């Protein structure tokens, strides 16, 4: 079931069968977050998802795509993430068509981008972990001592993650390891995304927009408070349809609000399953 | 042409051709804004423009059934419209349903609900007409404002500043008095669920006078207020603001994706 990053969800038949719909994991989970939508699919329809790799963005779509192609050819292609997920299968559509492929259905549920862009600079690391130690004071009912900012400043989003969690540890506080992990795949999974660089895209893509971020999207970061009506994705695709969801991006995987997606994304995979012939 | 409130863009053959499209005025403007769209669909499309008459949202397409009726008996019902002729549109839409019609395609043109409900209180009035008064760049009481519907407000305004001296040109007074109206009846229309596939062209943003004429047009939800009335609900984002979404070369966009929706309907006939 799980070989390398591929988790298979329902396996394609020996021979022929429809076509398999890609997922892509999200930010501190797996691609087992797909099941609903996969009960929400046509029977007999395929599900692989792709789990978590090294990278940027652009990176880990390098990972991917010979994967892709090595279990599906020439095409089609259908690729589909919620949050982080929806922008490695567009990464992945990008490189797919990059390399002559056919990719016929590229599906985002909720994959929408900051409302301002996320500056790449020093005064922004500084001013986002004076928010972070800000939140931690409160939490851990602490006094934060002034932050090593020079040091800081100059590492990427693992370095300065690393230099916190080391000044946590040497501070005495020992956190299980496993917490460790899981929060900082987290942190950095969603930190990528800040500088991807999007291509544009010639082909259609299906984008499920619920109404708002959740709270713990607007703690992480504050720019995710305010969405432009495209998601951001208008400039790069201009075969763009939104098929509005309502609620917030936490809800938008889960029973009820996936059973939209599944309603429209059955109708789209019919039409492709239909045009095969 | 014209005959009563019923504008003819491009005539139907007398024997067969093309489902006709029907086209609903926006505020201050007639049909006649329709043409570049025309020009960006399939050839031959007939169109008919549904123009001005009075009442509340519901009376002006109670006015218009009838009248749709008329002109296509039985449907196939295309109804499209920009800013109020959305409205209007969709208004006729439900009515449609309700006489066990046929509509199959609904095209909203960044016909887009305010950011939050226009409140229907004295307050507001107040506030609404002290912000239209710093557009100056006289004085006015406002215990009998409040009072007032909007055809009552906007009446005694207009009375008041001729009284100041104030010279305006009687025919824009009225013109801009009857875009006005038009405009603020949006305000309380009674919006019905509809059944069918809605295809909501979105902007990415109101131009300033729209703001300005009621400041919570500043702010725009993902489905344009329509969410909670239209299951079947289609966005397709056309970007730059509602006042271009009419214009060459927003209106590209909008006929490309319209006439696919369209060449599918004619086929499936
Ligand atoms: C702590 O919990 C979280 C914190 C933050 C998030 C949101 C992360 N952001 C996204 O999912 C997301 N960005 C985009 C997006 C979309 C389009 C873009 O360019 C056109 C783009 O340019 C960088 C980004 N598409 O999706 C989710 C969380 O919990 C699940
Ligand atoms: C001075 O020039 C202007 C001033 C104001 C406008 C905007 C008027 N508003 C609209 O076009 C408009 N409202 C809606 C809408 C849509 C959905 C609704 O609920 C579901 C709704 O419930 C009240 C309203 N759909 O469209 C346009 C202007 O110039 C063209």
């Amino acid at each position: 079931q799980i070989d390398g990053f591929v988790r298979t969800l329902r396996a394609r038949p020996e021979a022929g069968g429809k076509v398999p719909v890609f997922v892509f994991h999200p930010a501190g989970g797996s691609t087992v977050v797909y099941e609903p939508l996969l009960g929400r699919l046509p029977a007999d329809t395929p599900m692989y998802g792709f789990e978590r790799v090294e990278g940027s963005i652009e990176e880990r779509a390098q990972q991917y795509v010979p994967k892709l192609i090595e279990m599906q050819g020439d095409g089609p292609y259908v690729l589909v993430g919620w949050s982080l997920g929806g922008v490695l299968a567009y990464a992945c559509a990008i490189g797919l068509r990059r390399l002559g492929k056919d990719v016929r259905f590229v599906g985002l549920i909720d994959a929408v981008r900051a409302g301002e862009e996320i500056p790449q600079t020093k005064e922004e690391i500084r001013k986002r972990w004076d928010r972070y130690a800000a939140f931690a004071e409160k939490t851990f009912n602490v006094t934060i001592p002034a932050i090593p900012y020079e040091q800081l400043e100059e590492l990427d989003d693992e370095g300065q993650v690393r230099f916190v969690l080391d000044a946590v540890s040497q501070s005495g506080v020992q956190i299980p390891a496993g917490i460790i992990e899981h929060q900082r795949t987290s942190y950095l999974d969603n930190r990528a995304i800040d500088t991807a660089q999007i291509q544009p895209y010639d082909g259609h893509v299906t984008l499920y927009m619920a109404d708002r971020y959740h709270d713990d999207a607007i703690m992480f970061e504050p720019r995710y408070a305010v969405r432009q009506p495209d998601g951001g994705w208008g400039e790069y695709v201009s075969d763009l349809e939104v098929v509005p969801i309502g609620g917030e991006h936490i809800q938008a995987i889960d029973e009820p609000i996936i059973a939209k997606v599944g309603e429209h994304m059955s109708r789209a995979l019919g039409q492709i399953e239909a045009d095969r012939t």
